[PDB]
């Protein structure tokens, strides 16, 4: 057993040198072996290794954790999630930390550490998200990663260079003996045994533009001539509403100049142009892509929004995959004999202008890259990413062969419209992303979750922040909403409670700017902290663990802990609204008792009926006053 | 000559394809085979490289320009620089730029192109240079540079790894054929047909903290135990003074009781400790620093201000050079007996805290860095950083050998305070650096520039901004004093016109937050900037060379061939300060004839004598009225 492995390791290598920094937050209670020293603490990480890892191997015992936990439990259907609680995770950043003890932070430094986030370091972190209450962990893409076209020191999860590898990086050099793929079998080894679920997120429709898929499928991607690399960008129509164009549209987009010229960049595959080049290249050391611009002057092109006249930039990182072998029925009337492989708004959305040639090698080939990650480590659920894109037959195929091996995975749609839940489910997906963080974070529109959520027929993440959002902590009335925006969210029904990686101790920074976000909010940090003005995303980003919001901290715990206590009336209690003009209010009601959400969001105090209190701790009495931004769980 | 191989080399290659770009400031009149698309200008940096170094070629005569102007020309003095206009620079910065044309600038690109700067960029901007009135760079370090203990993803030129090395970073991959020596070399040959002096820049008291000199001198270095890294810091006394201790404090200093927990923290030489050991790693492949850390768990230490007291942070990316074999002569007795080798204040600067015995072989070849230089590139000048800290005879014998080899090479010494003149003249320098800038940007400290500068027994390079402070684009009043104080400072008596790099086309965001910065000017650009909060001395950065101020540009082009039109009246006429509370204003007077230089800092509207006058553009008046910030040279 890896993990067993790992252990014995770690005592081998002990010596009682204390010279490597973490977080006082980092040490569990059981740890003593430390020394405290300016405000952070050192330790030998053998002997931190050591002692945590026996923690966890103490309380397995004799089944096979390298397996969905589906298994050991003998589930047949996904209704597990239903009583989960969600940590969210970017491992690269959640787990950084400048180990010298001083100065500036290193990928890498002198004393032989790793500062960035490691595999190993996330297992040292299990007994911390463990004592937030969370029973299940959400990773953000962990597969291989370009290092071409960035837009800071760090590449983007999002640009997969190669969906079957892991990136070495996520390998701890304290390690050196152990591959990158046995660190992440024995962290999964370690969740497992806590009762901890593993999901995993991929991007089916896209990667990296310089893709490993390049030297034995150069035919999967598309091409254009290097000089046209400058000026490419999504040919424009003013006249035209801002969204994915319909059939009717077609015709008129495919007459524009603009449009022309835009068809005319592309080129063949490498392979098709020059046989006997194509065989030489192919077969040298180097990147690939480098190669072929300078032997083909051609390169894949970048990638781009399916809406037309949308003012969001090229997508440089990124390609698209070629999901059928010819261009799309609808749009063969308007084509020039000879039209090589091209990239237009409805080539992207396959889901609604697709050829009469599924490219079934690939189809294949992107259909098992989950399955081989149930198989080869036990993960227990994933997120689809672009999903809209995908051809019908294609994704039944995705969510037929994961099913098939366990039928207790769960799938879960990146879908932002909560409306959208109906055509989800008809889709094969159990959860839905949807984007309750916007109302969480509104004292004017967070009346509105409570029937939105009612009407739901899957169940969704209850989040009031995530990595494409601003923070809750930076939100209009932060100091109050940090603790009623949760409070509010998590009690919601069909509700799935979600931490974001940094939530948990008050961070502020946001981690992108992607989605509702105001590039001022890259400001919030002091212009003497080390990481002002960084985002997580394309830049190396370290928490701030050392200056901790604890009120937040501890109250999520016990917010996370008396949700728990009460899990049965949020699933099976009969849901009633109460909401007002300045009092959002819930009900749920199972067999003669009752409990109450409640939240003054107006601008005179109101008072409801009491018995047994709760609001960070428990009371008594028989009328609650609540002044405005104050809140209470209320048990009759 | 290199320069013509250059030039024979870009011919060959040149295609005609324009694929690379540069901003249009950059294309010279002469040439005319560029694209224009969208704001930036695309090129055959074959065909660009092959008519430019046409155009410099073509200007010279039958000499060898690989020497100093000085042998060309014949001269014996240094008298050259007092007639002198330099431009400083940071190459990597001052030739950055993003060649793809499209996204996010990247250190190396896909194209093959380095958006960097290198040594054949900065001769490409060479007719740019020239047309500011320029003749005279001077660049900051370009020797070897560590890339360990960086603040961010670029190192600074002063942590130097090898004194007698270039960069190799400065390599342009469009010249694979050659070398980064010859490179440098074509560049200061290019320099010298265009009339251009050379001027570089040399710490010979640190080094980085894993310096090549480790390998063959172990016991040039000073060394701590790595447990001790983390807290290592200069051992404060609160009651005394901030400043470098006199004799009479050391006595003090030594009686403290965490100062002698800091001269315990030292260690003897790896290869004192091991000999067997240290001829073991000594001949291994790896960092230098890495292995001595893991084999011998030692290291060496950071460098630090040396006056007890200061609040400024240590110097991670740097340590100090074992100037003598033994300790400090007046602190010898209050050591303990076996006292390995240690930094404190008094040990830092030699030149009040010597020992008896001088480590002879480090001083020839600290002696020995300039002259080659000299003798392997034809450099014309240095300026010598941190010269309070080297004996009397250590600094006699650097000057003594660069003045050996040409009497005509010019010494400029790093010191800030202008009342030191006359100290820095009896030590063998030729020029100070001052701290002009600080005055010239304040309305209320400008008055005193006049009867600064006349007292001086040295020239002083005339600045308004350098690598270390503001930018004048915002100092108070910027859009009037980005004109106002340039004005006033090149025309004043023993002056050296200086253009920072940047500052001719009006930069506003800092290079170094070293001197009187405050940490606010980190955001002077838009969030949605791609080099907001970037600090071109640490990180990655391109100066606006695409959104320039074409009317600073336009000004300090006019206002140095104004100054120059002049020159005689500024070196050899008499001078008269004329400066009353609301009026800056000075003459020069020679054979007859006289010129005023007047800028109003005052409230309220101000009228002196006429005659013909310059601001920007020449007319004629008898009597000239200055608002408030509007100055004038009269001629009469």
């Amino acid at each position: 057993m890896l993990l067993r492995e790992i252990n014995r390791y770690c005592k081998e290598k002990a010596t009682g040198k204390r010279i490597y920094a973490v977080p006082k937050l980092w040490i569990p209670g059981f740890f003593k072996k430390f020394d405290e020293k300016s405000g952070r603490c050192f330790v030998d990480p053998y002997e931190l290794g050591a002692e945590i890892t026996d923690w966890i191997l103490n309380q397995s015992r004799e089944w096979d954790y390298s397996q969905p936990l589906s298994f050991l439990k003998g589930e047949k259907t996904p209704d597990w999630i239903k009583r989960s609680v969600v940590y969210g995770s970017l491992p690269r950043t959640t787990a950084a930390y400048n180990h010298k003890g001083s100065g500036y932070y290193e990928e890498n430094d002198v004393l032989g550490f790793r500062e960035a986030g490691t595999f190993f370091k996330m297992m040292l972190l299990l007994p911390f998200v463990k004592s937030l209450g969370a029973d299940a962990i959400y990773l953000l893409p962990v597969s291989r990663m370009s290092d071409l076209f960035k837009k800071g020191d760090a590449p983007s999860p999002y640009s997969v260079k190669n969906p079957m590898e892991l990136d070495e990086r996520y390998h701890d050099p304290l390690l050196e003996p152990f591959k990158v793929d046995e660190e992440f079998k024995a962290f999964v080894e370690a969740c497992h045994i806590l009762g901890i679920r593993v999901i995993l997120d991929f991007i089916p429709r896209t990667a990296a533009r310089d893709s490993d898929l390049i030297r034995e499928h150069p035919d999967w991607f598309y091409w254009i001539k290097v000089e046209e690399l400058a000026d490419y960008t999504p040919p424009r129509a003013e006249e035209l509403p801002f969204k994915v164009p319909d059939e009717d549209e077609l015709e008129i987009i495919y007459n524009k100049e603009n449009v022309k010229r835009h068809l005319k960049k592309f080129t063949l595959p490498p392979n098709l142009i020059d046989p006997q080049k194509w065989e030489k290249i192919k077969r040298e050391e180097g990147n690939i892509l480098e190669l072929i611009v300078k032997e083909f002057g051609i390169i894949t092109p970048p990638g781009f929004s399916d809406l037309i006249n949308d003012p969001q930039p090229t997508w440089d990182d990124v390609t698209f995959l070629r999901l059928y072998l010819d261009h799309p029925e609808a749009s063969k009337r308007f084509l020039d004999p000879n039209q090589p492989p091209y990239v237009l708004y409805d080539v992207i959305k396959a889901s609604k202008f697709p050829g009469k040639e599924p490219n079934r090698e690939l189809w294949e080939y992107l259909a098992g890259v989950i399955p081989h990650y149930q198989k080869k480590y036990g993960i227990d659920g994933a997120r689809l990413d672009m999903g809209h894109a995908l051809p019908k037959e294609l994704l039944d195929l995705i969510i037929k062969n994961v099913k098939e091996y366990d039928p207790a995975f769960v799938m879960i749609a990146e879908e932002l419209d909560m409306e959208k839940d109906k055509a989800s489910k008809e889709a094969g997906y159990d959860v839905i992303l949807g984007s309750s963080w916007y109302f969480a974070g509104r004292v004017e529109e967070i009346g509105k979750l409570p029937d939105i959520a009612e009407e739901l027929v899957l169940p969704f993440l209850a989040s009031v922040e995530t990595p494409d959002t601003p923070r809750i902590a930076t939100r209009k009335y932060a100091s109050k909403m940090k603790k009623l925006a949760p409070f509010v969210t998590y009690f919601l029904p069909n509700s799935i409670p979600y931490v974001n990686t940094g939530q948990e101790i008050g961070e502020k920074q946001p981690m992108n700017l992607g989605l509702d976000t105001d590039p001022n909010l890259r400001k919030v940090l002091s212009p003497t902290d080390e990481f002002f003005g960084k985002l997580a995303f394309f830049d190396h980003y370290v928490l701030h663990w050392d200056s901790p919001d604890r009120g937040v901290l501890n109250f999520i715990k016990k917010l996370i802990k008396v949700r728990h206590e009460f899990l049965d009336f949020v699933l099976n209690g009969k849901f009633e609204n109460l909401t007002t003009k300045d009092l959002v209010m819930y009900s749920y009601e199972k067999n003669g008792q009752k409990i109450v959400i409640a939240a003054n969001v107006g601008k005179e105090p109101k008072e409801i009926t009491g018995g047994r209190v709760w609001n960070g701790k428990w009371s008594d009495e028989e009328k609650v006053v609540l002044k405005p931004l104050e809140f209470a769980l209320v048990v009759q």
